[PDB]
């Protein structure tokens, strides 16, 4: 099974920018882009697609 990470929500954070992460959608069981704001968030947050693949789809 994944890590507990995997449950967490998107979350945009706090901060004043916006740039493409990708979360994992547990709901859905895929991994989507969101708006990240560049601060603030929760580990449910990847640069690359494929680690969110690895970390929450299967290793």
């Amino acid at each position: 099974d994944r890590p507990s990470l995997c449950d967490l929500p998107a979350d945009s954070g706090s901060g004043t920018k916006a740039e493409k992460r990708i979360y994992y959608n547990s709901a859905r069981k895929q991994c989507l882009r969101f708006d990240y704001t560049g601060q603030g968030g929760n580990e449910n947050n990847f640069r690359r697609t494929y680690d969110c693949a690895r970390t929450c789809l299967y290793t």
